[PDB]
């Protein structure tokens, strides 16, 4: 009955000039954040977007074989002042365009 999971989200790149610098690195896999979830990797984008700038977050990720945990202060990345660090996650390249 042990439904152990093993499918996080891969990082495409890390801009070495953001709060994430020195904490997160490319190739790292995030497992959970603030215990909040809704589906897959997209679930995370919802959390960082559901909060506000100046807030705080707790990321659960493992670099290699060791489990590490770090928290970073939210900052504005996009023109719309969306809370979140400056990184890009992987989710099957493809054309990614349902309609919009």
């Amino acid at each position: 009955m042990v439904k152990v999971t093993y499918d996080g989200v891969y990082v495409l790149s890390v801009k070495e000039d953001v709060p994430a610098a020195g904490i997160l690195h490319a190739g790292d896999l995030i497992t959970e954040i603030d215990g909040q979830s809704f589906k897959s990797s997209q679930e995370f984008i919802d959390y960082i977007h559901s909060k506000k700038v100046g807030d705080t977050v707790k990321i659960k990720y493992k670099h290699g074989n060791k489990n590490e945990e770090a928290s970073i202060k939210l900052t504005a990345i996009d023109k719309k002042g969306t809370p979140g660090i400056g990184i890009t996650l992987v989710d099957d390249l493809e054309h990614h365009h349902h309609h919009h």
